[PDB]
């Protein structure tokens, strides 16, 4: 009824060799940690308990014990949690906490490519806006195009969302005609069709790698980890109103390839902003622009000190035009 | 850069009598842990650190020792989080965990009235239908009007948001009268005014909680902890096509006092909802809706087992009303 508290039973098996290949078909997802930190030890528990009737083992993999599995796997960060799904090793980057571990591990379990089926799904479809879509019609999943269609979509997963449908009038709602796959920005309304359809998983996995930087994109806590970075609230008139502007200076320059800005919602990260704060010495939970150097993490920032105020679009193009052309960093 | 790690050094004060009244006042929000607990522990410790230059002390009462100070503040549930703010004591109520926690901290510690004072803040205020919204028209902060409206904002924070205006062209906008206070519903355009205006804080207070309970209502963090609960993911366009079955239903019962939807977003929840499908035998990850016992944990769920056939707006409706009337428990 309540929240779930860690029950003392040890899941996190410790995986040798010859144990290890029955283990990865037995299960869909594997969770590997890589070798003071009871407080990654007690999360990976709990999430295992809770998940314990899922289609997931929970494996630790120790530096010098095991050496020959982490070679034998390509362990590189001691510390980090991998799932291994497959054939494929996704290495977990994001918040090592309850709540951000069991949506990166419920994403993954599930199938990449998301069948559409009824009329009604498809407005749905087309006002989820957050986040890169691709959507194909085949007609069937025994097809060759769907099948490259599934295999790139095992490439993004699950960090880009596939879909598709096998409908001729979801696809004629859709304006799919057969073997064709449309491709959606995040903010935006109107979707690329790929060239030259049918693809091939090689065509489909070039065309994405081109087009994963898109002029607006929302994080997520999941895919996390010369960078515009935005912040706002979208629960708050203050962050909405800044959001909204943000949106008109994306659909403006649609056509410019040097920009690609990151949005930041505080109240999806709010532990990490908390903590971006002390970095960057700015009130990071009102709307703010700024863009942040790799290396020694300075950082610009737009004058926003009204928020009755906010820049209007063309005055943050102005500054973009000056942050892009080279004014501080 | 990266996450915040604990760096060792201890924050989490023990708080004795006399030392008390002291750091009441030199804090703007005390956080008072009431006594195998190293994950709470460890929680608690990094929150602290990450706020460590924010006005909020971080304290903790043993129940044996300081059994005076926890007499002296009310400290019912031993392993409870309690936020005090001035004359106001706050039970956290949610998940123990650094996201959550800072999230709520950083919801309390600010002003409980945000004051909107441009006309294109207006816009972004009526998007924002996700939660309980109140707006207010007065002179100025000085008036005693506003006071009245501060402390009933005080009253409810921070679950409910209250919101006041003091100038005259958003207030036109907002159709707001001086000193009229306007009622917000989760997910309904129109706003209720509450009658009889100016109001006191008594009077502001108890029509709040009257209308506390909303035909839909989204679920957070923070205020959480028979009951009709919805299970949609906004992020999948099934669950979206869900949410928007929910809003259909809301809207042609507003007049039905007795009907009061939960919709929880696994999405928000991963770690709760995985574990409810563990109490209740449903994979809550894709759209449902049940009616939960309070006591026995018993639930019973509209049956929807093809997704592509998700209810309508009249069949959910008429699920509701065997469900009110008395169907099963
Ligand atoms: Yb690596
Ligand atoms: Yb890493
Ligand atoms: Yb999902
Ligand atoms: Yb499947
Ligand atoms: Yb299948
Ligand atoms: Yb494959
Ligand atoms: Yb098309
Ligand atoms: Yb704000
Ligand atoms: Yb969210
Ligand atoms: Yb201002
Ligand atoms: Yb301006
Ligand atoms: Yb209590
Ligand atoms: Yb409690
Ligand atoms: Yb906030
Ligand atoms: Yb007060
Ligand atoms: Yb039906």
């Amino acid at each position: 009824l309540n929240f779930p508290t860690y029950d003392g039973k040890d899941r996190v098996v410790s995986l040798s060799e010859k144990n290890f290949k029955q283990v990865l078909k037995k299960y869909d997802l594997l969770c590997l940690y890589y070798h003071q930190f009871q407080l990654k030890e007690i999360v990976l528990e709990l999430v295992a308990q809770v998940l314990e009737h899922k289609a997931i083992g929970f494996v630790m993999v120790d530096a010098k014990k095991e050496a020959k599995l982490a070679k034998k796997l390509g362990f590189d960060e001691e510390g980090s949690l991998y799932i291994l799904k497959g054939d494929r090793t996704i290495e977990f980057d994001g918040e090592f906490a309850a709540d951000v571990l069991v949506e990166f591990l419920l994403d993954l379990i599930e199938d990449p490519v998301e069948i559409i089926s009824s009329k009604l799904e498809v407005q749905a479809f087309e006002r989820i806006e957050d986040y890169i879509k691709l959507i194909g019609f085949f007609k069937s999943e025994d097809s060759e195009y769907y099948k490259a269609f599934e295999e790139a979509a095992e490439h993004f997963q699950p960090y880009i969302k596939f879909f598709a449908t096998f409908d001729k009038g979801v696809a004629k709602k859709l304006s799919l005609k057969m073997n064709e796959v449309d491709f959606y920005e995040p903010f935006m309304d109107e979707p690329i069709a790929i060239p030259n359809k049918p693809y091939t998983e090689e065509e489909l996995v070039e065309f994405v790698k081109e087009h994963q930087r898109p002029t607006l994109r929302r994080l997520r806590p999941e895919e996390m980890f010369i960078h515009i970075v935005a912040f706002a609230e979208k629960s708050d008139p203050d962050g909405y109103e800044f959001l909204e502007i943000l949106k008109q200076v994306a659909r403006d320059n649609t056509d410019n390839p040097d920009l690609s800005i990151l949005w930041i919602d505080p109240d999806d990260f709010p532990l990490l902003v908390a903590y971006w704060e002390k970095t960057f010495k700015i009130d990071l939970f009102r709307p703010q622009i700024g863009v942040v150097n790799v290396t020694d993490a300075d950082s610009v920032w737009m004058e926003i000190p009204d928020d009755d105020d906010l820049p209007t679009a063309e005055e943050l193009e102005d500054w973009i035009e000056d942050v892009l052309s080279g004014k501080i960093n």
